[PDB]
């Protein structure tokens, strides 16, 4: 029993951090076989932040002015190139620990987890969702650009996100692995700011269902709703409207329960326009909505990793 | 910026975790040089469950009944002995991946990160607190007995929880390292239940601080209070009270923000007193006590861990 937001074992990824200096700016990289990939901003300087040329500026450098650090061991730098908003430093020695990974660019509303890193040296781990914005609620301070997010799944880390900015509302930005912002964001000092927010509903369906599953339905009712009228209600709200494949993928929670994806539904409708009425739903007086399907399934069930 | 229930990094727990069986039941333990640590429970049978007198099941055993498994690798079980609730498996290798360690026995109101784990493989890491009633509510399936919870202080892991026993509130209890349960639970089947629980007065204020720390002041009040007429209102909302040795462990905040801590109690007392009214405080809409004064610390300082 028990639901809590989990993130999963960091340890294949703390073996991947490093630290990267160039000029006064240090943040983490990734190293991974013989490549370290961080944030191409590390190349700037404080005067050319308004509107840099990167290309420009990386052009103006050598291997050499790059150090890479790990651990205590410094790793030489024998190539680097650009690619997007990251850069590639190609280093002399290939990490001992590289695991099995692949990258994934992720869509809004599915989940990861956040290994964050100052000076190449982890401080903590907590799980996060895109949120449709294309911005993340992180806990990101100076020096923590270049941590990455990563789902685990078996033996293979899937990264997903690389930390570059901070939003004026004090929510993050940043970009695959391939250094594609999520978003409109750019890696520029402009007026930029997060768009409007909205809930994630298929996730909030999700943690209903979790709760059921951990022995609560008080939130539910007799009701039903059709697709077309939750989405009338849903948008009223604030809420993402939810699809037919969205239904689908609740599919395995509403099998388990024997509670309709619909008539979920029902009832989360009757929470939007009734409240909650000082009740919790499993220790929140928020309807939380940074859990997946596959979140929910994977902590009700107990999956690992190997 | 941001504010997130963050866990510490797992890797050098995830490589102490090993699999333990013994008949038909096997759980998680924790291999530290040639030593696995694991609940005394796994020598029980279904049948002896009400009342095992575990000296007498253990002087039944002989060490080729233990199976230890490490990965793929089988450990052979070379001595055995029970110290209160875990039995220590003496192994034929010492664990190459030991990292720095200690054993601590926390006090009610810290928090640890606990690695929840099912067949000697990590699942997940999230945070947790020791809460009054010496329960923990954590996240715990069958097969996740063994689990352990930590603290990290630069190089060294603190372990100070192993997981034993679910309660019908669905909340959960364990010992220390050393096998000393926390709270008077014990491991056999009994009509034991957690005892009424409390706020934890010192991280709520705590995490006021952090809220602060973040940009958000509106719960502020220009009131102050005396610290017995502030214990005498978190009485009345089934608080803990609060000491001078709380208020001094608060000092760093207070000054960081200067928001002297009897301040910071006026405004907490106009929380309870009066609500939220539908406002929210670091994405809460609760008062947060699974946050202590470190834990803001480390996370509005980004302390890493080496
Ligand atoms: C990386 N170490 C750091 C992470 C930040 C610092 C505070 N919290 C975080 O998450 N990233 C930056 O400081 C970036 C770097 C950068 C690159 C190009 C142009 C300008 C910058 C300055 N950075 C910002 O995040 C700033 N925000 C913005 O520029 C904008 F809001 F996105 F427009 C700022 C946080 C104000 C320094
Ligand atoms: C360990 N793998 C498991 C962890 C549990 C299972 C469900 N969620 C959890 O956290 N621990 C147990 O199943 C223990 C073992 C045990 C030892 C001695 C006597 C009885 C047991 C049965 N266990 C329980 O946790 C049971 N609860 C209680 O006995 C009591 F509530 F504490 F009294 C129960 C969850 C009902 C199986
Ligand atoms: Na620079
Ligand atoms: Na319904
Ligand atoms: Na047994
Ligand atoms: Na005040």
């Amino acid at each position: 029993s028990g639901f809590r937001k989990m993130a999963f074992p960091s340890g294949k990824v703390e073996g991947c951090m490093v630290q990267v200096t160039c000029g006064t700016t240090t943040l983490n990289g990734l190293w991974l076989d013989d490549v370290v990939y961080c944030p191409r901003h590390v190349i700037c300087t404080s005067e050319d932040m308004l509107n840099p040329n990167y290309e420009d500026l990386l052009i103006r450098k050598s291997n050499h002015n790059f150090l890479v650090q790990a651990g205590n061991v410094q790793l030489r730098v024998i190539g680097h190139s650009m690619q997007n908003c990251v850069l590639k430093l190609k280093v002399d020695t290939a990490n001992p620990k590289t695991p099995k990974y692949k990258f994934v660019r992720i869509q809004p509303g599915q989940t990861f987890s956040v290994l964050a890193c100052y000076n190449g040296s982890p401080s903590g781990v907590y799980q996060c969702a895109m949120r449709p914005n294309f911005t993340i609620k992180g806990s990101f301070l100076n020096g923590s650009c270049g941590s990455v997010g990563f789902n685990i799944d078996y033996d293979c880390v899937s990264f997903c996100y690389m930390h570059h900015i901070e939003l004026p509302t004090g929510v993050h930005a940043g970009t695959d692995l391939e250094g594609n912002f999520y978003g409109p964001f750019v890696d520029r000092q402009t007026a930029q700011a997060a768009g409007t927010d909205t809930t994630i509903t298929v996730n909030v369906l999700a943690w209903l269902y979790a709760a059921v599953i951990n022995g609560d339905r008080w939130f539910l009712n007799r009701f039903t709703t059709t697709l077309n009228d939750f989405n009338l209600v849903a948008m009223k709200y604030n809420y993402e409207p939810l699809t037919q494949d969205h239904v689908d993928i609740l599919g395995p929670l509403s099998a388990q329960t024997g509670i309709a994806v619909l008539d979920m539904c029902a009832s989360l409708k009757e929470l939007l326009q009734n409240g909650m009425n000082g009740r919790t739903i499993l220790g929140s007086a928020l309807l939380e909505d940074e859990f997946t399907p596959f979140d929910v399934v994977r902590q009700c069930s107990g999956v690992t990793f190997q």
